[PDB]
């Protein structure tokens, strides 16, 4: 469908080239990376520093290149412990111009469990939208250290 195929188009044109994660209370940073963590179809991995899980919000920057225009760039992640879906998470960028290259900053706010537990064992789901057309599916494996 042509619908399937504006997706590819926009995987196609779409680079992730930076981004970092900040304690939001103090803005200090935790993690910081330049690999493309949207890339679909391999395990990405991760390391985080195990504090992260004692912060009440963490601050995202993420940088991104596209060349297709995307109305309503947004997306779905999912955290999940041993397969099981243990919280949800929406955020909405907009409009995309095409060949542009965007900063964007995005506010992440249960019990947690302890690092040693969860290291190794969450999986991070990223879904890439353009309004409600899917344009990829990445996973990202997190160890607390
Ligand atoms: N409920 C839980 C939730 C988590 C996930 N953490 C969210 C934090 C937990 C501490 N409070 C603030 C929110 S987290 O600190 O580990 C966290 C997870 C993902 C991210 S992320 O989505 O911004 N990102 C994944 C990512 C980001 C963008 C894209 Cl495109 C793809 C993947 C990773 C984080 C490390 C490298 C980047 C940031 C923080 C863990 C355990 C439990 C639990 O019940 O025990």
């Amino acid at each position: 469908s042509a619908k399937d195929e504006r997706a590819r188009e926009i995987l196609r044109g779409f680079k992730l080239n930076w981004m970092n994660l900040r304690d939001a209370e103090t803005g200090k940073i935790l993690w910081q990376g330049t690999e493309d963590l949207s890339v679909p179809g391999v395990e990405h991995e991760a390391r985080v520093p195990k504090k992260i899980l004692k912060c009440k919000a963490v601050s995202r920057e993420l940088n991104f290149s596209s060349t297709e225009q995307m109305e309503k760039f947004r997306l779905e992640q999912k955290v999940y412990f041993k397969g099981q879906c243990l919280e949800e998470w929406f955020f909405e960028f907009g409009f995309v111009i095409p060949n542009s290259t965007n900063t964007w900053q995005s506010l992440i706010e249960s019990q947690m469990m302890p690092a040693s537990v969860l290291t190794g064992n969450v999986i991070i789901e990223t879904k890439f939208f353009d309004d409600d057309l899917l344009v990829s599916t990445s996973r990202v494996r997190l160890f607390y250290v």
